[PDB]
């Protein structure tokens, strides 16, 4: 059953459970997230190694949370809100949205997405 997400606030870390692993994102508005994605704004799924389903690249992207949640499941998980949050929500969101549209030359593993997104919430991975 669909439901709101009234506890989280823009600037919070989201995790995205996938069928056999997980992924990471950050909430940036009342429905949207910034996250790493496969190379999907550069090639028609037929002009990069994405066609071979074997690549070691990603892109920083923005999407509706409920599309990203289509992976399998999701949770809010500010991994160190128990210890730190040196940046206000405004700056966290501003960094997230400043960094959309670039490519990165590493795969979107759980570790690489966690690394990038922690750089937004806490200034450093």
């Amino acid at each position: 059953m669909r439901a709101p997400i009234p506890e989280p606030k823009p600037g919070d870390l989201i995790e995205i459970f996938r069928p056999f692993y997980r992924h990471w994102a950050i909430y940036v508005g009342d429905g949207y997230v910034v996250h790493l994605a496969p190379p999907s704004e550069v090639a028609g799924a037929g002009a990069a190694s994405v066609m071979s389903a074997l690549t070691d690249k990603a892109i920083v992207k923005k999407e509706l949370l409920y599309d990203v949640a289509g992976s399998d499941k999701y949770q809010v998980n500010n991994k160190h809100d128990d210890k730190y949050s040196p940046l206000p929500c405004s700056k966290i969101i501003q960094r997230a949205e400043e960094l959309v549209g670039q490519e990165v030359l590493y795969k979107l593993t759980s570790e690489n997405c966690e690394h990038f997104v922690n750089e937004l919430r806490y200034g450093v991975a």
